Parts: C-alpha cells; sequence; structure tokens
C-alpha cells in the first residue's frame, strides 16, 4: 500500500498520567469498534504490534505534587522504543491511548527516526505545564513541556524522566482547538511564540484558513514528517463526551474531519495519537459508542477516507 | 403574486425507490404541518394539483439487483407529465416526496418546458449510481444517472424507463452537502467533471462562498431556470432525523436556510423537490415533528421567508 | 483594576415587560451561580449596587394593547438613574435582567453620562416595535423604538414614559443574531437604514467578518463607548433554552463568546445588559443551569476571559 496508508498500530493501555480510571480501556474499545478492519477496507497495510504491557510500579511516590512520575516515565520510555521500531519498519505509528502523557514517548520515539518532524496538537488543552507550573500534578497536562527545546533548564529532575531529551523546538508545533489554558501555560505559549489556533482563531478564520495557515507554517520551508497528536477532548463533548477533561464550545465533527482530511492530503502523516478516550466516563452506553465512533471516524480520515468519496484506479462503468 | 411566489403543489406519495416504509407519508405530514396555508400567508399564489395516485404493479420483478423497476419507472413517468403541466401553467413545481427516485420524473417534466434549466442538488448522497454500478439496487440512489446526457449508453434497458430521455448535461448540475459517495459514483463525478461542494468544501469555503460559486457557475453566462432538488438528509440528522439514509456531520439548519434564501433572491427558482421525509423513522414523535418543521422551514425560505424579516409594500409607520 | 475590568453590578428583577413569570429571578440565579466571585477571580474591580426595588403599581391599565405601561415605565426610569450613578463612578454598568424592556432605562441612563455611545444589540428579535406597530403589546419587544431619535413623533404619549428622551440615532446601533422580525419592525429597519447582521449575514460572512464590520461601522470614525445589550435568546436554544421567546438556528456558544471577546479587546465596553434569563422556563433542572452557565460565560468574556488563556503580568517560568 502507499506510504500514507501503511500503518503500525500500538495499543498503549495507560492511565496513571491522570486520576480517572478507564482511559487504559481506550485501545480495547477502539479495536472492538473494528478500527483495524475499517482501515484494511480503505486499502491500508495494517500491522498490529499489540498492547504494551506497562508492568506495575507499586513504589511510585509523587515528585512534589506530580502524581505517578516513574509509571508515566517508564510507559513513555517503552512507547518511545515501540514507536521507533514501528518507524524503522517504514510504517505510520498509530498510538491508541490512553492518557495524553504518552505523547512524551510517542513524539520522542518518532523523533529518533525522523528528527525533522512537525507536531499538530489537536486539543482543548495546551498540555505545556511544567512539573513546577502544574497545579493539578497530573502529567497528562505536561507532555509538551518535556518535549520543547526552549523549556530546557525549566524542567526539574523528575523520577522516571532522565531518558528524556527535548526533541522539538517551539517553532515546529501548532495547536488547534484551544479553549482551556492555565495561566502558566498561557505565559509559556506567549513568551516562546508558539503558533496556536484557539477556538477564537477557528471562529475568526474558519477551519479552511486554519488548516491552510497550519500546513504553510510547518511545511512552507521544506516538506517533513507530520506528527498529529489528537486528544478527543479537542472536539466538542456533543461528539466525544466519554473523556476525562471535556470543555464546551469545541471543534465540530466536521472541523475534526476537515483537519484530518487536510493532513492526509499532504501525504506527510508519519505519526498519530488517538488519546483520552475513556469508556468509563460516558453518562449512557450511547455516549461511549458516540465517542468511540467519532475517534474511529477521525482515524479513518487520517488514512484516506474522504467525504467527497474514494475510488480504486479501475473503470467502474465497465467492470 | 410574483413569478418567484406562484407555486404548483404536487403530492408524490411514493416509497418503492427504497426499502424503508413510511416515506410515502411525506406529502401527508408536510400538508398537516400547514405548508399550503403558511405559503399563502407569505403572499404566495398556491394551486394544489393534489397527491398523485401510485397504482400497484404486483409482478414487478427486479432488473438484476435493481428493485421495483416498473413501479419507480411509472411513478416518475406520471410525475414528469404532472410537473410539465404545472410548468406550462406558469408555476413553480413543488414536489412533496417521497423518495429521491421521483427526481427522474421531476427534472424530466421540468426540462420538457425549460430545457436550459440548471440543477442544484442538496443531499448527503450523489444518487448518480447507474443500474450497473449500484450495490444496494435501490432506485432512490440512481436518479441522476438516468438524467445525464454523458451517461447515455451507460444506462441499460431497465423495465419502466424506456420513456426516459437524458435532459441534463454534467456541466448543468451542482451538488451541495456530499459526505457518503460510493466508489462508482466518485468515479462518475471525477470522469465527467461535475461541479460539487462536499462537506469538505462547505468546511473549507463557508456556505457564503459555496452559494456565491454555485450561482455564478450556473447563471454566469446569463439568467436561466433553477431546479432545486432538496433531500432532507443533506441536512444533519440533529435537524432532520426522520429520514432513510441519515449521515452525521451534515449541513446545519442555518446553512440549509442560507442555500434556499440565496436561490429565492435570484428570482429564478422554477422547480423544487422536498424529498426523503419519512415520518415512520422518528425515534420519538418529536424527532418526526423536528424533521417536518425543518423541511417546512426550508420550503418557506425557497418562496421568500427571510430571517432578517419580511414586510408588505405599505407604510407601517403611517 | 483596568477600566475594561472596573465593574458596577445592578440587579433588575423585572418581568412586567412580557407575560411569562420567572424572568425577575434572573439576577438571583446569575448571582447564585457565582458571577461576582468569578469576575473578581479574573482581576475585576467589582462593586455590587444591589437589586433595584420595583414597587407594585396595582391600578395599571393597558395603553391600547400595550400591557403594564406604568410598571415598565417606572422600572426603566429607576434603572436609568442607577446606571447613570454607576457611570459617574467610572464603572462599566452590568445590568442583570429581567426582560429586555429594561434596555430603555439601561441605554438612557448610560447616554446621560456618555451621549456618543454605540449600541451592539445581540438578539433573535429587533425589539423595535412602536406602541402602535406591536401586535403582542409586550414592551420588551419595543425598547429600541423608545430610544431612537428618528422614531420621535411616531411614539405616542404612553403612561409612565414621559421622562423618556430619544438618545440614540439609527446610525448608532448594530443588530447581531436576528431571525424573528415582525413586518412593522422589518419596515422600520429598512426605512431608517439600520445596520444589521441577521443569521443570514452571520452564515454568509462568518462571525469574524461580522465582528470586524460591526466594530469598524461604530468605531471607525472615533473611539466611542460601547453598550452591549445581550438577550440570551440571540444564542441558539441548545445553549440558552430557559428563555421566554426561543428561536431555532441561533448563534452558537462559540459565536457568542467570539462577539464578547472582540468587544472586550476594544477596551471600550461601557455598558452591558444580560437579559431574558428565565429560570422558570427550563424543561429540566439541567436546562436552567445550561442557560445560566452560558449567560455567566458570555459575561466573563465581556470582562477579559479569553479562550486562548489569560496570565498575570509576572514571569511564570522564574517566580
Ligand atoms: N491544565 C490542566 C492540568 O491538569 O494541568 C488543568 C485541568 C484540570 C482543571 N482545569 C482543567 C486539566 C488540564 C490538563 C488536560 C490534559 B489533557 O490531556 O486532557 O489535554
Ligand atoms: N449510494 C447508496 C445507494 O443505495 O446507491 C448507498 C447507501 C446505502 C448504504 N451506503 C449509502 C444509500 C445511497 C442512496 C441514497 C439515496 B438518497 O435519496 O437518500 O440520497
Ligand atoms: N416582535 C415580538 C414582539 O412582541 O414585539 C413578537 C414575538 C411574540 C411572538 N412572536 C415573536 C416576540 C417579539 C419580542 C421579543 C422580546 B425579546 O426581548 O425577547 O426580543
Ligand atoms: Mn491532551
Ligand atoms: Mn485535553
Ligand atoms: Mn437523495
Ligand atoms: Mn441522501
Ligand atoms: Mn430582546
Ligand atoms: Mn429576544
Amino acid at each position: 500500500s502507499a506510504k500514507s496508508r501503511t500503518i503500525g498500530i500500538i495499543g498503549a493501555p495507560f492511565s496513571k498520567g491522570q486520576p480517572r480510571g478507564g482511559v487504559e480501556e481506550g485501545p480495547t474499545v477502539l479495536r472492538k469498534a473494528g478500527l483495524l478492519e475499517k482501515l484494511k477496507e480503505q486499502e491500508c497495510d495494517v500491522k498490529d504490534y499489540g498492547d504494551l504491557p506497562f508492568a506495575d510500579i507499586p513504589n511510585d511516590s509523587p515528585f512534589q505534587i506530580v502524581k505517578n512520575p516513574r509509571s508515566v516515565g517508564k510507559a513513555s520510555e517503552q512507547l518511545a522504543g515501540k514507536v521507533a521500531e514501528v518507524k524503522k519498519n517504514g510504517r505510520i505509528s498509530l498510538v491508541l491511548g490512553g492518557d495524553h502523557s504518552l505523547a512524551i514517548g510517542s513524539i520522542s520515539g518518532h523523533a529518533r527516526v525522523h528528527p525533522d518532524l512537525g507536531v499538530i496538537w489537536v486539543d482543548a488543552h495546551t498540555d505545556i505545564n511544567t512539573p513546577l507550573t502544574t497545579t493539578s500534578g497530573n502529567l497528562h497536562g505536561q507532555p509538551v513541556s518535556f518535549l520543547l527545546k526552549e523549556l530546557k533548564g525549566k524542567i526539574p529532575d523528575v523520577p522516571g524522566f532522565s531518558w528524556v531529551t527535548p526533541c522539538i523546538s517551539a517553532k515546529d508545533i501548532v495547536y488547534i482547538g484551544l479553549r482551556d489554558v492555565d495561566p502558566g501555560e498561557h505565559y509559556i505559549l506567549k513568551t516562546l511564540g508558539i503558533k496556536y489556533f484557539s477556538m477564537t482563531e477557528v471562529d475568526r478564520l474558519g477551519i479552511g484558513k486554519v488548516m491552510e495557515e497550519t500546513l504553510s507554517y510547518l511545511l512552507g520551508r521544506k516538506k517533513r514528517p507530520i506528527h498529529l497528536s489528537f486528544d478527543v477532548d479537542g472536539l466538542d463533548p456533543s461528539f466525544t463526551p466519554a473523556t476525562g477533561t471535556p470543555v464546551v464550545g469545541g471543534l465540530t465533527y466536521r472541523e475534526g474531519l476537515y483537519i484530518t482530511e487536510e493532513i492526509y492530503k499532504t501525504g506527510l502523516l508519519s505519526g498519530l495519537d488517538i488519546m483520552e478516550v475513556n469508556p468509563s466516563l460516558g453518562k449512557t452506553p450511547e455516549e461511549v459508542t458516540r465517542t468511540v465512533n467519532t475517534a474511529v471516524a477521525i482515524t479513518l480520515a487520517c488514512f484516506g477516507l474522504a467525504r467527497e468519496g474514494n475510488h480504486k484506479p479501475i473503470d467502474y462503468l465497465n467492470p
């Protein structure tokens, strides 16, 4: 199959980045929904590397207020190794989460094989809090801080993160869907001059202009791999309610599909994260099914499924 | 009343273009909602040509996988005759469906009186499958194939369709709202070079640019008649749930009203189809009422009802 | 605090401008939701002038079809005096309604201190019916007609309104969100040549272009105080269902936040009305809260709360 439709699926059943149980069932519910089968139906070369075990770390005291540092640290270190293995096999790494702290490992591992990569971060949250700016202490709101080169000297020695080396510069990341940012995070976002399209920008410009600007900002100088880190809470909770930190006034089902359709069209998608699907956080069994279906739809669009339609290079009027 | 406000209403209680029962009740639920009365309230000259009787064809064997060919063929043939009669009487034909296979008859009947007409097709689906590309065999998903001049020779001899003559060229149709297109249909669109605004285009451009481009593509050379074929599943199932083939991520209530408001403003609406309203597919009685109300609102906008407001040519302050 | 964040709160528990009971509980439910506390949390200087006592007028006969004229007349006369007092104290007047007839008093009282003010009217309705064009006889659908200078000679001697002097010209008002306009109102709108962005315009242009044009139309010549009169039914009933006259196809939660965010950014907000919140019209206990939370969110955006985030002028990376 073509490069843009060759896929290495990694299940990352991990939850200790945040306090709500159930996010570790994300790989299980996404698979049961028939993700692998639906991708193979759209001419994809899919290989399943299974679910990473993430063996228990019973002795994992907090670093100041930062909860489960060694667990989050080790899960991300093993994900890095697995993502790098998938990348070396000439496959787009498809990380099924799991909480967004796993992005430390996903982007790090991807950058080991492709150091020139650019990040598109779809989320309601910046996840750029450092272990010292965080007020919650939940590492799922800190991944970007461990990855940025400009934040070196501002990240303290956190147990389980000594393997981490900042791999991305402030200029190679674009945020889309922002609407819930902490004071410390907003300060980081402005002082470093990170490119962002909050909900305000999406409202002002329209998702067409947002995507046109996002892709020109990151690819204008030179074509390079794209790493899309998709947090389902980035979409409005009317489409993805079964998630840990939902915020009203989010990206629509259409905007979510438009972002992913545009990234596919570049033929440069190299890494993908489908994060924060928590099937225990539905209010009804339908809310869970609605979130999973939306997450599956976003994923299919990342690998070629277009609303206008798709067809094989054959004559349909004379079979 | 003005030409843009003179209507000939045709009831088309037909369902055999698809397998789900209840879509034949569409003319009944749209009328009960007070469509005729509400149109007369907005200074429309309304003439009701009634509901067409669709006689049973008991031995209507399938053409390959294509279900009920003679039934779908005869219903359209009847609709074509009625639409032409309405058009000759200087009226805008308002077809109350019924499934989308009735578009074969609606557009054919309209083209007999106005051959230079342009088609605006609002829908989640292209309905351009031919009897040979179709996988479902449901005729409601093949009306455009029978109408296109470029597909002459690609349509086999289907029982009940020998009266059909392709009346529209690939350059005379614009699609709005596409989000569920079959491989064969996508091939047809691309090879014939049909103009389309799928949900991707609506997201990219905005409905303002979509309409500006749709109307310029069609009338740019000179003014010509407009046939709007409105399938309620073109709109999102949060506004029109009571329909046979609903697809998520659809046109909003606002986008639907914006398309119809822009078409009204041209004063060139000559034919209208309000299709696929199925009152048996509402999960609650409210889902049915919501779909009917949305369909009625779309129809009123086609004949002048504007969100900014409307007023009679009199002095309201004196 | 900053002028744009120095606020004076006025409670206006009044309902006799329409026939549905409960809209007088609007100030009570908005306060209970913690509006004052949330504003002080975003560095606002908040002063509460309390709830205006609206004494009963037992012998209130209708003027033709116009219901409760003296009651509506006296309530706005009382509000005008209070708004003017708040304005003289160098504060942004924040009127918590209450039905939209109170806009007669809110805009009048504001114009006594700032006569060059511009009005942004966020609503589904024009509220421009005169006491003679109205078919309902409900004064909350008439405040604009009492305020316009061009409609002087067309407003009859209505009991309780002799204190009223038209303070705004047709060129000084912009409508946003219109979708339910009476024939008489549409005639007034067109004959006077009032600037408006009905839902048709919002769909055509996008809220970005709508706001850019609204602010340019009013502030292009000279900076002037902005009076935002926000009726919650201007937003779609999926966000504000607990309201008297809901109309489908309204402004989204995002569009509402975008309008208010843009008005804040000018630093020229001088008067604000949060009207038609009726907690008795919520089909479930959930519908009231949704409407209330939405109204509180709109208000916070008017005084600085931004979706991209906010931060204090301190170095967060080096405390
Ligand atoms: N910035 C947060 C954090 O934990 O740092 C604050 C938060 C808790 C209270 N208000 C929202 C959650 C947010 C982190 C979001 C992490 B996510 O992976 O879902 O983007
Ligand atoms: N192209 C379809 C067909 O029946 O040909 C296939 C369909 C069934 C399963 N996938 C979508 C329905 C579609 C026909 C749509 C007809 B309609 O009037 O609703 O637009
Ligand atoms: N123009 C109205 C009026 O009473 O003037 C007519 C109305 C009643 C039935 N149809 C809509 C209500 C509208 C006025 C609404 C007042 B409001 O402040 O909520 O806009
Ligand atoms: Mn996240
Ligand atoms: Mn998030
Ligand atoms: Mn159709
Ligand atoms: Mn359809
Ligand atoms: Mn109002
Ligand atoms: Mn209103």
